[PDB]
């Protein structure tokens, strides 16, 4: 009626590891969304080197 | 001067039934509508095989 003995391949015979699957990676990495305001452009900014 | 006793095939002299008509079907059936939202289209399905 029912098989009841499945030839499952994802189960390790020894039992050391939970699963034999490899956990594929989709190729996406995320950082924050912060963006530069660029606010110093308005002001006059001189460079001081000697003093 | 009048047809007093009309012959009628829709009446049962013996009784036990109101009428003798056939109750035709006309071939129409109704079911629920359930418009498909298709809301999953916004997201990438990212099919998985093997792992």
């Amino acid at each position: 009626s029912t098989p009841n003995v499945l030839t499952n391949v994802a189960v390790s015979h020894s039992g050391e590891v939970d699963s034999l699957l490899i956990e594929k990676f989709n190729g996406k990495v995320r950082e924050q969304y912060l963006k530069g305001e660029n606010l110093l452009s308005h002001f006059q900014v001189e460079t001081v080197t000697g003093t």
